[PDB]
């Protein structure tokens, strides 16, 4: 069968705690008053959520509410002991209250409220700086939930909120959170298509926090070669053809070798041959002014096929593409 793998970092973070920190279905969660809430607008609209902007009356404060479609109780229970696990953190969002309708039976999740500033504009006004500043506060949020022995599991532009004029950043959508347990098989059903790691589309199920450092390349190339998204696929299958196409098909057979996994049968008449791309090729006029030799060893440091040869976030944060930052 498939050779195991564990995390090169945090390996035992959950294995030292108590079970009180980890066991979320065994955590007691205790609503506050809906009263307290009034809704203004809707922000946006999940598989099984509907996030609007809120006043709390008590203090005349903007909020986000976050209200679940409940289908599965253990998935709520999850994102809340984890929500609770990590407030605090820097630029993790801020869960204030956990609120209950009565009537039609809904929990929802109260939140700090970001004021985001709109990412289609915030496109092409954007500086190699600002690309640094931005990416290295989205380390310090990994770094700090890998620590806290969490994987997000779907790191992508949707789920990173930006108050450009306070230059606050903060990482959301904690609903695929997963604890991290060395050995653990995990589902490889998370993450959004163009930022699933090999190792889902390959069915490799002991993946670990290396995942979101697969994503975090996925959005760092889209923003540095102004290609959304950077890998295009149509499907599960054709995203890791995608990929293939720009790291090659050589070193994807490494990697399956390397950890004994059986790539599946649906790959045999799409996958081809693919030579390994140099990362300078992506560079064009509209995104040159974003391009730097330091991005592109990152880049490259990045996006690679094994899972344990990717940066970890505090290798990442200590990379020379981050040295003009504080
Ligand atoms: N006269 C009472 C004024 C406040 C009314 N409360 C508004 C309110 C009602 C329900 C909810 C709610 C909706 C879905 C799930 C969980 C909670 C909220 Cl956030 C707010
Ligand atoms: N679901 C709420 C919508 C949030 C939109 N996110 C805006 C955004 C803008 C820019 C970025 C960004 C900035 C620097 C480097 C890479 C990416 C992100 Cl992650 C997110």
């Amino acid at each position: 069968g498939p050779v195991p793998s564990r995390a090169r970092v945090y390996t035992d973070v959950n294995t030292h705690r108590p079970s009180e920190y980890w066991d979320y279905e065994s955590h007691v969660v205790e609503w506050g008053n809906q009263d307290d809430y009034q809704l203004v607008r809707k922000l946006g609209r999940g598989k099984y959520s509907e996030v609007f902007e809120a006043i709390n009356i008590t203090n005349n404060e903007k909020v986000v509410v976050k209200i679940l479609k409940p289908v599965k109780k253990k998935k709520i229970k999850r994102e809340i002991k984890i929500l609770e696990n990590l407030r605090g953190g820097p630029n993790i969002i801020t869960l204030a209250d956990i609120v209950k309708d009565p009537v039609s039976r809904t929990p929802a999740l109260v939140f700090e409220h970001v004021n985001n500033t709109d990412f289609k504009q915030l496109y092409q006004t954007l500086t190699d700086y600002d690309i640094r500043f931005y990416m290295y506060e989205i380390l310090k949020a990994l770094d700090y939930c890998h620590s806290m022995g969490i994987m997000h599991r779907d790191v992508k532009p949707h789920n990173v909120m930006i108050d450009h004029e306070h230059r606050k950043l903060r990482l959301i959508d904690w609903g695929l959170a997963e604890f991290y347990h060395p050995g653990q098989e995990y589902n490889v059903r998370v993450a959004s298509r163009y930022f699933k790691g090999p190792e889902l589309l390959v069915d490799y199920q002991m993946y670990d926090y290396s995942l979101d450092m697969w994503s975090l390349g996925c959005m760092l190339a889209s923003m540095i070669f102004r290609k959304e998204p950077f890998f295009h696929g149509h499907d599960n299958y054709d995203q890791l053809v995608r990929i293939a196409k720009v790291l090659g098909t050589e070193d994807l057979y490494d990697y399956i070798d390397k950890y004994n996994i059986e790539l599946d049968p649906r790959f045999n008449d799409i996958l081809g041959r693919h030579s390994r791309k140099r990362w300078e090729r992506f560079v064009h006029s509209e995104n040159q002014h974003l391009v730097s030799p330091e991005a592109l060893d990152f880049l490259d440091k990045l996006l690679r096929y094994d899972h344990q040869s990717r940066l970890t976030a505090r290798e990442a944060m200590e990379h020379p593409y981050f040295y003009t930052v504080v």
